[PDB]
C-alpha cells in the first residue's frame, strides 16, 4: 500500500527493464529462505516478460528449499564458476537481492564487479555499499522478497505474478521473520500475504515444507543438544554445543543443527544464546539474542567474525572447553548490558 | 470483510445486547488460547458498553496466558462455585464461546443450564448441540476470537475495540492455528490481523509472551523426551513418553509438556504422534496429527476418550508399556488408514 521504494529508483529500473535483454539475477553466499525466494520470484517475473533470466549463487542452499519453482535452474557458482563467468559478464543487467556488500558474494566478487552490465541491489540490510548504479536499499523493511514484491507492484505488474513466483515471495518473507514472529508488526506485511494468497498458494504447506520436514536423526541429535545445554541464569545468555565426536554419533548431516541456536531463547529470561559446534576436526560459533543484545559484536570481539544485532557467528581454533571459556569471558565483559 | 455469521442472529443478539445489564461469558474446561483470548476481547468490548461483565471458567488457564488485560479477573468456577453460581443464575445474557456442548464446561453445565438468562453461542468445532436460543457456529472459521471480532464489527463498534480488546483477540486467533501455521489460509485472517495490528499491538511480543518464556526445566525436560521418543517408520507414526519417576527427575510441574505430542509431528513422513506421560501414581495419552488421520477415532478406539480430527486425548489405566502396547496394536490396525 505505502510508497516504499523512491518513485525515481522505480522509473529508473524501469528504463533498464524494458531495454534489458538478458539478465542475471544474483544472491549471498549460503542463500537462505529470503535469498533464494526473492530471487526465484524476481526470475519468474523477469520471465513471463520476455527475457533471458539467470538465477546464480554463490553457493548450495538448503533442502528444505529445494521444492521451491525454478530452485533446479538455480546455478551454484562453485560448480560452475566457467559458465556462470559467461552469464554475468554478458548480461545487460545484474540485480543483486538481499546482500549489501560485495564480499557477501565471496568468490563472485570479482567477476560481478568486473561485468559492464549495470547493477540494482535490492536489500533491507543496514550499511549498504555504492556499487550498483541503481540502490533499493531498505533496512526498516522485513524481506528482501517482501520489497522485490513491492517493485514488481510499483511497476504495474501485480497481475503478472504467478502462483509460482507468489509462492516463492511468500517463502522469503516467512523465512526472515522467522514464521512472522520477529520484526513483522507492520500492517503492511499481511496486506501482501493477503494478496499472494490470492495467488492461490497454500501458506501453511509451504510452512511445513520447510520447518516440519527433517530426519529422526536431527530431531534427536536436537533432543540430545538441549539436554545438554548450560545456562548462565546471572548472565541471561546460554550455551548448547556438539563435537565432531557427538555428530558422529547421532550421524550428522550438513543443516541439522540449523536454528538450534534459537531453541535456548525461548527461556524466560535467556536472551543471549551461544552455539559452539565442533567443526569436523577449530570450533564454529553461532550466535543469536532476541531483544538488542548486539550478537555481530561479541561475534568480532571474540571469534574473528560479524553479522547483524541478533543473528551472527564465527570461528575459533581450539577445542571445545577452550571456546567455551571464550564465551565465558565475553560474557563477563557484557555481564552488565546483558543486565539492561 | 466477507459476512460469515447470518446478519439475522445478528440483529437478534443486538436486541439481547441492549436491554441486558449483567451479561456472563463462559468458556471451556481446560481453557485454552482461543477459550481466554475470545472471552476476555468480548468481556472488554461489553465492558466499555457501560455493563456488568464476568467472565467464569470451569478451570484454571496456562500462565503463559496470565499476562492478558483482565485474566486476574477471570472467575474461576472450581474455586468459587458459590459466587459463580450466582453469577450465572442472575445474568441477563450467557455468552458461551468456544465450546458448543455443555459436557464441556463440565461441572459448570447445571447451573448454566438451569439460569433463566438467555444464551448464544459463538463457536467454531464441529457439530453444535441447540442448548443456546442464538447459534453462531461456523467450522469454516480458524478462531472463537476471530469471529468474536467479527461479531463486533457486523455490530459497528470496530472503533470501540480498544488496544487490550485487540491483544486478547489476537492471542486467540494466533494460538488456535499454532502462530497461523495451519488452518490459516484464508486471506480475511489477514485483513484481520492488520485491522488488530492498528489498535496498537505488538503482536510479535504476544508471541513471545506466550510460547517463548518457560524455565531451563521444561526446554531440557523437552530434550530428553525427544531423545527417547520412538518412530514406527513404516506407520508414519511416533511416540515419545514420561513416567512419573521420569517427571520427577526434571521437576515436572504442570504444563511442561505442553506441544510436546506436536514436536515429533515435525519428521519427513510421520503425520500421527503420541504421547504417553504416566499421571502420577494410570496413562495419559494425548494424539496430534497433521493432515487428515482421525486422532478423535482412535482416541475413543482405544483410550476412553475422544476430541478433534487433528487433536484429542483421554486415559488408559495401567503402565507404560501396557499403553504402548495397546497403542501399537492401534497403530497396527490403522496401518493402511495411516499409508494413505
Ligand atoms: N563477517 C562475518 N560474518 C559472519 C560470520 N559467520 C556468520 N556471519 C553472519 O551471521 C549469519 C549466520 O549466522 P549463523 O547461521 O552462522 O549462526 C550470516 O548471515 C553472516 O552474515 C563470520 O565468520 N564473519
Ligand atoms: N471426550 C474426551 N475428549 C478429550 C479427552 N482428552 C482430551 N480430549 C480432547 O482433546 C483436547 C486435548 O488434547 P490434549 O491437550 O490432552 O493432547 C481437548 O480439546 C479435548 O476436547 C478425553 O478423555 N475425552
Ligand atoms: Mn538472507
Ligand atoms: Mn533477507
Ligand atoms: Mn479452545
Ligand atoms: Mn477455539
Amino acid at each position: 500500500l505505502t510508497k516504499v521504494i523512491a518513485q525515481a529508483h522505480i522509473d529508473h529500473f524501469t528504463k533498464w527493464f524494458e531495454r534489458a535483454d538478458k539478465i542475471v539475477i544474483v544472491s549471498h553466499v549460503s542463500p537462505d529462505g529470503d535469498a533464494i525466494g526473492s530471487s526465484l520470484g524476481l526470475y519468474h517475473f523477469l520471465d513471463s516478460q520476455d527475457k533471458i533470466v539467470n538465477v546464480i549463487v554463490p553457493n548450495a542452499f538448503p533442502d528444505f528449499l529445494k521444492w521451491m519453482p525454478g530452485s533446479k535452474d538455480i546455478l551454484l557458482y562453485d560448480r560452475y564458476q566457467e559458465f556462470a563467468d559467461k552469464l554475468i559478464m554478458e548480461a545487460d543487467v545484474i540485480c543483486c537481492l538481499d546482500f549489501n556488500a560485495l564480499k557477501r558474494i565471496d568468490e563472485m566478487s570479482d567477476i560481478v564487479a568486473a561485468s559492464p552490465g549495470r547493477k540494482i541491489m535490492i536489500d533491507h540490510h543496514l550499511y549498504p555499499e555504492d556499487f550498483c548504479r541503481i540502490t533499493i536499499s531498505h533496512p526498516e523493511i522485513s524481506s528482501t522478497s517482501e520489497l522485490v514484491f513491492r517493485l514488481i507492484c510499483r511497476m504495474g505488474y501485480f497481475s503478472d505474478i504467478s502462483k509460482e513466483g507468489a509462492e516463492c515471495i511468500y517463502t522469503g518473507m516467512m523465512t526472515d521473520t522467522g514464521g512472522f514472529t520477529y520484526n513483522s508488526n507492520n500492517r503492511e506485511i499481511y496486506f501482501i500475504i493477503s494478496e499472494l494468497l490470492s495467488k492461490g498458494i497454500d501458506k501453511d504447506d509451504i510452512y511445513r515444507k520447510v520447518y516440519n520436514t527433517y530426519s529422526e536423526s536431527r530431531l534427536r541429535l536436537m533432543g540430545y543438544v538441549l539436554s545438554n545445554m548450560k545456562v548462565y541464569k546471572d548472565y541471561n545468555s546460554a550455551l548448547i554445543s556438539l563435537t565432531k565426536e557427538e555428530q558422529g554419533k547421532f550421524d550428522y548431516i550438513k543443516g541439522d543443527s540449523e536454528g538450534f541456536v534459537n531453541i535456548p531463547l525461548s527461556i524466560k529470561n535467556v536472551c543471549f544464546s551461544c552455539f559452539l559446534r565442533e567443526d569436523t576436526e577449530m570450533i564454529k560459533i553461532s550466535l543469536r539474542s532476541v531483544g538488542k543484545f548486539p550478537c555481530n559484536r561479541l561475534a568480532a570481539e571474540f571469534f574473528n567474525g560479524g553479522g547483524h544485532l541478533n543473528a551472527s557467528g564465527g570461528e575459533f581454533y581450539g577445542t571445545m572447553e577452550e571456546a567455551v571459556k571464550v564465551f565465558e569471558q565475553a560474557l563477563e565483559k557484557y555481564k552488565p548490558l546483558l543486565k539492561e
